């Protein structure tokens, strides 16, 4: 209306019906369920949206998303002829929108303009509304939903039926729109004081109110001045459901028959995927979904079998990823507790330990009530059941209870420590057994410094001199001082301080590896082994969203090829029982030139630095083209996406497989392309530490390349690896500076 209320005046009118519109922008860009769609559509309805205040508006696209709102706006862009209406920025800002408005059967009024993209986008659009038509369908469950769902089983002309065999992409995604939809000191003389009272009060703009009401600046800038607390919100922080459990009897709880058979794990991916982009989260979209999720996990939470028949872990572990969601951190998080329920999951490994880590992380930094759902969790860890596993993680309970909860965990950590009150191996052992877990485990170094307190037996330590190892038990320190070295706490330094009963120690100059797994997984023989390897570098990805793309390459590593090696290796491990449950015969591809990313050695060289480059020339080695292994390029996309190193440490052995593929090609390329990375050494010049990666890649032709066309001097075998200038490398090798590779490569070189 006072927009309706409204030359200069029109200048005016455009102050007083547009930039106030636009000012009146600001509010609907300020509260909640902006609705502004309504605004925008009517903005451009009234021609109010004609300013460019989009290029406005883009502070809140940067006070949001770049076009978060712009998607977010799709419920009400699709609830906006209002549409026609909605239509204004289909190339001023489609097909989902489409399949979102492709709801027009509840048809070819939507379907006419689909051949205006194409006449088959039918597929395109095909679970997306048939969703908000199972949704109307699940709605049929419940009335005039029925009727506008009987006008959606009118939809049902067309073949999808089959398709509805693919279906649950969108599965559980709409549980909003139907059902509450987005439903939301002398330094202080020296620096300062803070300013806030009188000082306040101790507080023109013509063209300023104009370049106010112009450039409609400040409001926007207010808008965005107020995007200020730490806070608890996701603490502090819509029945499809029924609606949900209802569809699946249409194919008979297809939910409950995909359950382990789909595994729901790409629903489950999906479900992670789903939460990905929430700034809305607070309640709202993540805390929605979270919500949802927390229902969806409540939903999941459902199936005693099938779930952990899909598995439980490659479930759960979502729970641990929910956990390090949650570790991310909301009270929601009590669902996981709940979820620790998980008594038919009574079976549950250290992801527990892990999570009671990630519990005990929060242990006393918690709420009460979280911090009681953590003494619920601690009283369910009060269990006894399984009570070694429990008193392997035990120890830092009894910090953690001693944090509190005093003897809570404590007693039970001494009683878990009541296994027997052993100590110097002991507690080393239990330092060995401290071994477990991720960052701050930060307590036993007071059992240290109590260790450390019980002296006598560094005489044993002393006796146990005999031996070629143990005092690492501090390097493990250290390299568990090393662990986490740029994570937070330095308190744990100081925790190391707590060994400070120290320097005596002798009988090595240096620190040492581990993974006799992987050793025990040198069962394996072919690269597949490598794969198999590569596998659990694979399997090194129980990790996260976004990396959750190679899960595919993973299911596409579990060809049957693979699957085989990977039958044959489905004797053996652990998350292989998550992985032939998740996961588990595949294609491969032509190239021409061998030479193809000869001059990348540039690049290769890394030559720019953020070796991301030089693994972009990573990458470009995946792009360099061939198979030794398919199972390379199986995940050469997947590995351009992975972390590259971690992808590119294979790379090496790629390489190495390269190089065994390559018959004269790095033969000669390697003597250039190497030469780089021995060139890279020159002048002094720029690698960091992917040099080193770039050189561990020796360690292939040290290891995995000393494999290739194998020979006496393995060195001749590395040599046939090697364009073989170690003492190249030595240099590198110098930089490296480590010297037993170093010396080594010396001592090649």
């Amino acid at each position: 209306r006072m927009l309706a209320a409204e030359s200069s005046r029109l200048l005016k009118a455009l102050p007083l019906k547009l930039q106030q519109t636009a000012f009146e922008n600001a509010y609907l860009k300020a509260q909640e369920g902006m609705r502004e769609m309504s605004h925008s559509a009517e903005n451009p309805e009234t021609l109010d949206e004609i300013y460019n205040r989009k290029s406005v508006l883009l502070t809140l696209i940067a006070v949001v998303l770049s076009c978060s709102p712009i998607c977010e706006k799709q419920a009400l862009f699709a609830l906006c002829v209002k549409k026609v209406l909605e239509k204004v920025s289909e190339t001023f800002g489609m097909a989902s929108h489409l399949d979102y408005l492709v709801l027009e059967w509840l048809f070819i009024l939507l379907n006419y303009t689909n051949i205006e993209d194409f006449y088959r986008s039918c597929y395109k659009v095909l679970i997306p509304h048939l969703v908000i038509r199972s949704h109307f369908d699940e709605v049929k469950s419940i009335q005039e939903d029925w009727k506008s769902l009987l006008t959606d089983c009118f939809p049902k002309i067309l073949v999808n039926i089959l398709p509805y065999f693919a279906y649950e992409g969108t599965r559980d995604s709409g549980m909003a729109q139907q059902r509450e939809t987005a439903t939301k000191p002398e330094i202080v003389v020296e620096l300062l004081m803070t300013l806030h009272e009188p000082a306040n009060s101790s507080a023109l703009c013509d063209f300023s109110g104009d370049l106010d009401p112009a450039p409609p600046p400040h409001f926007p800038s207010h808008v965005i001045k107020a995007t200020a607390y730490i806070s608890n919100c996701h603490k502090t922080k819509k029945s499809p459901d029924s609606y949900q459990k209802i569809l699946l009897a249409i194919c008979e709880q297809a939910a409950e028959t995909n359950n382990v058979y789909k595994k729901h794990r790409i629903l489950k991916i999906y479900h992670l995927f789903v939460s990905l982009l929430l700034k809305d989260i607070k309640s709202g979209l993540g805390g929605a979904w979270a919500f949802v999720l927390r229902d969806v996990i409540y939903t999941l939470i459902h199936y005693i079998n099938q779930r952990p028949s899909c598995i439980m872990d490659v479930s759960l572990r979502s729970f641990s990823l929910c956990c390090d969601l949650l570790s991310q951190v909301a009270l929601e998080n009590h669902l996981h507790v709940i979820v620790g329920t998980l008594i038919p999951l009574v079976y549950e490994q250290v992801e527990v330990q892990k999570q009671v880590l990630d519990l005990l992380k929060y242990l006393v930094i918690d709420n009460k009530d979280n911090e009681n759902l953590y003494i619920t969790i601690k009283l369910l860890d009060p269990f006894p059941d399984h009570v070694v596993f429990k008193d392997l993680r035990i120890t830092q309970q009894k910090i953690k209870y001693s944090r509190g909860l005093e003897e809570i965990n404590h007693f039970l950590s001494v009683s878990v420590y009541d296994a027997l009150p052993l100590t110097r191996l002991e507690g080393l052992k239990d330092l060995r057994r401290q071994l477990e877990l991720h960052k701050d485990q930060m307590v036993d170094i007071m059992r240290a410094s109590q260790d450390n307190p019980q002296d006598g037996i560094m005489v044993k330590l002393v006796v146990n001199l005999l031996q070629l190892s143990k005092m690492a038990i501090n390097h493990t320190g250290e390299k568990e001082v090393l662990e986490a070295v740029g994570s937070c706490l330095g308190e744990v330094g100081p925790i190391d301080f707590s060994t400070i009963a120290i320097q005596h120690s002798k009988d090595a100059s240096y620190t040492k590896a581990l993974k006799l797994f992987e050793d025990k997984e040198l069962q394996w023989t072919f690269i597949m082994l490598t794969y198999l390897n590569n596998t659990l570098v694979e399997d090194c990805v129980k990790v996260r969203s976004a990396a959750v793309t190679c899960l595919k390459n993973i299911l596409a590593t579990k060809t049957g090829h693979s699957f085989w090696e990977i039958y044959k290796m489905t004797t053996d491990p652990m998350l292989a029982y998550l992985q032939p449950f998740r996961t588990s015969p595949l294609s491969e591809n032509h190239d021409i030139w061998i030479k193809t990313l000869t001059c990348a050695f540039l690049d290769s060289g890394g030559t720019k630095c953020e070796i991301l480059q030089l693994l972009k020339p990573m990458c470009e080695v995946k792009t360099d083209f061939c198979q030794t292994v398919l199972p390379y390029l199986i995940h050469d996309i997947l590995l351009q996406d992975t972390n590259e190193s971690w992808r590119n440490l294979l790379s090496t052995h790629v390489q190495g497989f390269f190089t065994s593929c390559l018959r004269h090609f790095s033969q000669t390329s390697r003597s250039t392309t190497p030469a780089n990375l021995d060139s890279e050494s020159e002048h002094f010049f720029r690698c960091c530490l992917d040099k080193k990666s770039q050189r561990t890649m020796l360690a292939v032709v040290d290891y995995m390349r000393r494999q290739k066309r194998p020979s006496s001097g393995t060195i001749f075998n590395d040599a046939f690896w090697l364009d073989l200038n170690y003492l190249e490398v030595a240099k590198v090798a110098q930089s490296c500076a480590a010297h037993f590779t170093a010396l080594l490569y010396a001592e090649i070189y």
